[PDB]
């Protein structure tokens, strides 16, 4: 029955306008993926993964704005709107299906390029909402689970065992990295080895902008808060600083994953 910004209050002011900001125009951006995808575009096989993605960030970008709005109308005409702490359940498995999500597409693309006869031919098409489906259960899984260890979950939890469950979900997001990272690096080895006929500098670009927007906005958040703060030992002086402008880099992470993933590759028909 608390929320997670007004610990310091004056301090945490700015970045809270660049998450309103930032959370508005992704949530703009997820809808407008969400809707064209959804109803008026064609989908193939990559736009089940496109669609998913915006639906996780579309979650974790509307959780956002709900936690931005709490500190701001306890803040300024100061009410303390106390919406339920299950919300920070729903907010962490949209993170972990969005990252998960951004891994599946770098895997993806690696084996496209890699098994291309397989990828054309022998790949199952209901592939793609089937890993969505597992993918999405086990960050929920993972998500209940640490909610329910933690105490946001109905107020009944243990220490000793949410620690190791935020160490398990920390393990998972390394995880996660270090399989975005192994794909998207043999997709650039057959590419600047093996090609004939691609782009090469856009595709180097492309790639390496996704390593780099996945490393430096997706994961900070799910390190600062699922293994950072039991490691660091420091519960306010840091904390105050390194939480808001997290959550200001997964908002860029989640609002960027709209245009990269469906806006650059299929709208460039307009210009
Ligand atoms: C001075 N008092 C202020 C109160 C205060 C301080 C810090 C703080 O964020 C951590 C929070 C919110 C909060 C955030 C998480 C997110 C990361 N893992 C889920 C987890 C928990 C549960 C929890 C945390 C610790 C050590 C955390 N060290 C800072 C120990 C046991 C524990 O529950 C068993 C939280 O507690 C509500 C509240
Ligand atoms: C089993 C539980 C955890 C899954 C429910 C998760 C919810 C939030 C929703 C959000 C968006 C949804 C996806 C949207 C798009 C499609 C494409 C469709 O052709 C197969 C289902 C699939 C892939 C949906 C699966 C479920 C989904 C990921």
């Amino acid at each position: 029955d608390q929320a997670l910004l007004l610990l310091c209050g004056k301090e945490t002011l700015i970045p809270v306008f660049l998450i309103l900001f930032i959370a508005l125009v992704g949530l703009v951006g997820n809808g407008f993926v969400l809707w064209l995808l959804g109803f008026r575009m064609r989908r193939n096989a990559f736009s089940v993964y496109v669609l998913s993605l915006a639906g996780a960030d579309f979650l974790f970008l509307c959780f956002q704005i709900i936690n931005c709005l709490v500190y701001l109308s306890n803040f300024f005409c100061s009410i303390s709107i106390n919406f339920p702490s299950f919300f920070t359940t729903v907010m962490t498995c949209a993170y972990l299906a969005g990252l998960s999500m951004l891994s599946t597409v770098s895997t993806e693309r690696c084996l496209s390029v890699l098994w291309p006869i397989w990828y054309r031919c022998r790949r199952p098409r209901h592939l793609s909402a089937v890993v969505c489906v597992l993918l999405w259960a086990l960050s929920l899984l993972l998500s209940i689970l640490e909610g329910k260890f933690c105490g946001f979950l109905f107020s009944d939890g243990d220490s000793g065992w949410c620690q190791t469950f935020d160490f398990i979900t920390a393990a998972w997001l390394i995880f996660l990295f270090m399989v975005l990272c192994g794909s998207s690096l043999a997709l650039l080895v057959r590419i600047l080895c093996g090609s004939r006929g691609l782009p090469l500098t856009r595709l180097y670009l492309t790639i390496l902008l996704t390593v780099l927007v996945f490393l430096l906005c997706g994961l900070p958040f799910g390190i600062q808060w699922f293994l950072i703060l039991w490691i660091w030992k420091d519960s306010d002086v840091l904390f105050c600083h390194i939480h808001p402008v997290s959550v200001v880099l997964s908002s860029l992470n989640s609002s960027a994953n709209p245009i990269i993933y469906f806006f650059v590759g299929s709208f460039r028909k307009q210009w």
